[PDB]
């Protein structure tokens, strides 16, 4: 508690000029200190478990030397909607590795229910994120059907500051091999999807990887971040929105402006 929220943010306004609810966790790794704002609530995880599915099939990897190599072919039928790399290799398939980075980098839809199905499903990664201790986690469908994001439905959602510790675990500490691990940060860092995000609170000059979320309805996004500020210790952070409205739409720059203030809030001068 002592190192929580020792600079207060204006987060409130920030939710309330947005028309919903802001969620965010950082912590400075460094120091232990913390941001925390709804960090408890449940918020939609939309795409962004698809950064905890890949780390779930790096964990595997583990025990399956072959496994990222393993050529995987499928139908036309295997193609929902948003699978910008997937529909490119439909007639030649991918690798399980391709795949993956197809969904952390991409958010391809289709990777990630081919990649949810080899885990066992939905349970099968909620399993993987019990064993590195994250007991808030929890994916209950496939997509498309996990967006739905309904006010009150904890069905596919998470928590801020959960899924801030289980990120730091994966990507810097200890819940992946060593070289697992920096496969996991180097498909975050070259994620495409984020660059209105998290990204654009932080300096062009500090690396970063994050993996965002979309719903499409409620005012439901999201993002989060591994942050290597030059100089200090790496930060971690999440940001979850949503909104009492199905047609409330989401905002990319509250996004990023939750960012800065948790920035601010730990004293990383940005
Ligand atoms: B997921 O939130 O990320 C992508 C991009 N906005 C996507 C598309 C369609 C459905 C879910 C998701």
């Amino acid at each position: 508690h002592m190192l929580t929220n020792l600079v207060a943010e204006p987060f409130a306004k920030l939710e309330q000029d947005f028309g919903g609810s802001i969620g965010v966790y950082a912590m400075d790794t460094g120091s232990g200190a913390t941001v925390s704002y709804r960090a408890e609530e449940r918020f939609p995880l939309c795409s962004s478990f698809k950064g905890f599915l890949a780390a779930a099939v790096l964990a595997r990897s583990q025990q399956q030397a072959g496994l990222l190599d393993t050529p995987i072919r499928y139908g036309k039928n295997a193609l929902v909607p948003w699978s910008p790399i997937s529909e490119k290799y439909l007639t030649t398939g991918m690798t399980v590795a391709e795949l993956s980075a197809a969904a952390v980098q991409y958010s391809d839809n289709a990777a990630a229910n081919l990649l949810l199905k080899e885990l066992g499903g939905p349970a099968g990664l909620t399993a993987f994120m019990r064993s590195i201790g994250d007991t808030t986690f929890r994916l209950d469908r496939w997509e498309l059907e996990l967006n739905s994001a309904i006010p009150g439905d904890a069905r596919d959602t998470s928590s801020p500051r959960a899924v801030t510790e289980s990120l730091q675990k994966l990507t810097l500490g200890s819940a992946l091999a060593a070289p697992q691990r920096q496969q996991f940060v180097d498909w975050l860092k070259g994620n495409t999807t984020g660059n209105h995000r998290i990204r654009a609170a932080v300096p062009a000059d500090w690396a970063v990887g994050d993996k965002t979320g979309t719903c499409g309805v409620y005012g439901t996004a999201n993002d989060y971040a591994v942050v290597w500020p030059t100089g200090r210790a790496p930060i971690v952070l999440a940001v979850y929105t949503r909104a009492p409205n199905k047609d409330d739409k989401h905002s990319e720059a509250v996004i990023a402006a939750a960012a800065r203030l948790a920035l601010e809030g730990l004293g990383v001068n940005g």
